[PDB]
């Protein structure tokens, strides 16, 4: 199929889709827009938000809805309906936390203060929950990589930009990040992707 | 399997799971806890949030992850891979909006203000988006009911508690709620369920 991904020049909410395409060896057009192109694109969209994915001309929206759709019938989704449930739940837990951050806050001091509170209290709590959920296992769910591990690596990459020592007491979570990054298709993608802060 | 759902005594985030059990005619224990006993149960949970669904000796978490699991390979899932994506995307759009509400805000004045703002300034646009998206179809996705229709009915019910006039300019959206409420299994549940505000 002919896939076209639209988002800003940023990892952000589209990166999970980008990892999935890379891993599954699926070709797509990685369309990145500048704000000036947005108002016009936005007006054409039923829900006015990005990312969107156009599949043979038909437009899909909601990044995680799209990610799940792409992993359909692949090992990345989870090996059973039960494992798929754990995969979806871990993804949701991570998304719930990332949504706490005031990404669009215009008062720089308020943004800094909120980021700091979230990274001092909430983040370490979640890291301990994640660390114990993973235990000494290889991947978050089951015995092979799933898009939940991808989402962990992606979310943590963003959190580390703001609190570099966040995983300093969580070597098992660091090890999970390294295992995802070392998957050849992922390693390749990380090397060639546009470099952006977020 | 033996199902035990744990949540507060309210529709809230567990209601979608309750409609799914009803529709699929699956018996389950509808466990509802009092606030005072929550801190104790929270301490034993891998991620400290509810609802949770215990299936056999397994605990599951994240309401939508559970809803997705229970509807997989049932007539409540989309009819094609792409329809499944649209089902997930409409649910996520509704969820994104409902999760913006500060349900756990202890400062009453701050809470009411945020509620009023979201209901007055944001809710009408979501209604516009959903109305346009539905167009003239019978259901949100495809030619038959999906759990996205259930979620729409559930979310709108709560929104109408706070803003009764929300659907005055959207008869097609009122018609959809009525269609969902007309489904025998759903009608039966709406009639017999504990009648709570939220
Ligand atoms: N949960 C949705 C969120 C969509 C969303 O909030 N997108 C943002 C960009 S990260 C957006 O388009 N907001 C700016 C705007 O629409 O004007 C998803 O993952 O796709
Ligand atoms: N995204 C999660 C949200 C779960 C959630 O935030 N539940 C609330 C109750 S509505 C909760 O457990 N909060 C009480 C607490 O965290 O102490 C889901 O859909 O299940
Ligand atoms: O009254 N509540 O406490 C409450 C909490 C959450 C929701 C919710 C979140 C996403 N969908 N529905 C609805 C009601």
């Amino acid at each position: 199929p002919n896939y076209k991904l639209t988002y800003f020049n940023m990892r952000g909410r589209a990166e999970i889709i980008r990892y999935i395409f890379a891993y599954l060896d699926i070709q797509y057009e990685d369309h990145r827009i500048e704000q000036a192109d947005w108002p016009e694109i936005k007006s054409t969209l039923p829900f006015g938000k990005i990312p969107i994915l156009e599949v043979d001309g038909l437009t899909l929206h909601q990044s995680l809805a799209i990610a799940r759709y792409l992993t359909k019938n692949t090992d990345l989704a989870g090996n059973t309906e039960m494992e798929q449930c754990h995969v979806d739940a871990i993804v949701d837990t991570l998304d719930d936390f990332m949504s706490c951050f005031p990404w669009a806050e215009k008062k720089q001091d308020v943004k800094e203060q909120m980021f700091n509170e979230l990274l001092t209290y909430n983040a370490p709590h979640l890291m301990q929950d994640l660390d114990t959920y993973l235990g000494g296992r290889e991947w978050l769910i089951g015995n092979s990589v799933t898009w939940a591990d991808f989402y962990w690596e992606i979310c943590s990459t963003t959190l580390l930009v703001f609190k570099p020592d966040l995983l300093d007491n969580h070597p098992r979570l660091v090890t999970l990040r390294k295992k995802v990054q070392a998957i050849p298709a992922v390693a390749n993608w990380i090397k060639r992707r546009p470099q952006t802060k977020l």
